[PDB]
């Protein structure tokens, strides 16, 4: 099975997902210079008030807190999105380091981690029938550099302890992702796919310019997470990331001059 290890790393994946090689894969570069502003692109509508987190879970590739999606709670619209798309989860891509972790890369410069946060298009009905279609998914990436503490994640580093492994999970309630945005909601947006198998093409990515600050102490929980189930070697989480693809047919467009 894939993983981001020696043997079975992003660039094995094509074996078993051959659209790895497609033809709009993520991540990727972002060229300030070449990111064409499109001034028709409307303003971010991020509507998280109503949000009801669940559970967080180690999922052994990284974590994620899962949202209740039965209904408009929590929605994305607006940007270059049309229809409205609901909140499912979020989960972070890290490093080992803090001078690597991000997915996408903004003129060749990594951050220590990526925020995801991913919706599906209501019109498609359920998660498993949106990620069939080009305009799907649309997911929120927000850029971690290492700073001044992030008051509305420590919630979630605190119970990091808890899952350390593969398939352990945890009650996590009353959790509002407005903490974990960054003041500006200018943004860079392109059609991709996702990064980890099976990298389906079926997402709009809405990148924003804008990172947010965490401290050594909150990314380093991050790293003493677990690949591995309880009771299997250890093998520590950390470089959960996919590098930067080929951009080919693609025109990255930005929100902002
Ligand atoms: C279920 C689920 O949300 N799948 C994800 N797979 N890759 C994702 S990512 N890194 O492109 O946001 S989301
Ligand atoms: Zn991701």
């Amino acid at each position: 099975h894939w993983g981001y290890g020696k043997h079975n790393g992003p660039e094995h994946w094509h074996k078993d997902f051959p659209i790895a090689k497609g033809e709009r894969q993520s991540p990727v570069d972002i060229d300030t210079h070449t990111a064409k502003y499109d001034p028709s692109l409307k303003p971010l509508s991020v509507s998280y008030d109503q949000a009801t987190s669940l559970r967080i879970l180690n999922n052994g590739h990284s974590f994620q807190v899962e949202f209740d999606d039965s209904q408009d709670k929590a929605v994305l619209k607006g940007g270059p999105l049309d229809g409205t798309y609901r909140l499912i989860q979020f989960h972070f891509h890290w490093g080992s380091l803090d001078g690597q972790g991000s997915e996408h890369t903004v003129d060749k410069k990594k951050y220590a981690a990526e925020l995801h946060l991913v919706h599906w298009n209501t019109k498609y009905g359920d998660f498993g029938k949106a990620v069939q279609q080009p305009d799907g998914l649309a997911v929120l990436g927000i850029f971690l550099k290492v700073g001044s503490a992030k008051p509305g994640l420590q919630k979630v580093v605190d119970v990091l302890d808890s899952i350390k492994t593969k398939g352990k999970s945890a009650d996590f309630t009353n959790f509002d992702p407005r903490g974990l945005l960054p003041e500006s909601l200018d943004y860079w947006t392109y059609p991709g796919s996702l990064t980890t198998p099976p990298l389906l093409e079926c997402v709009t990515w809405i990148v924003l310019k804008e990172p947010i600050s965490v401290s050594s102490e909150q990314v380093l929980k991050f790293r003493k997470l677990n690949f591995n189930g309880e009771g299997e070697p250890e093998e520590l989480m950390v470089d959960n990331w996919r590098p930067a693809q080929p951009l080919k047919n693609r025109q990255i467009k930005a929100s902002f001059k």
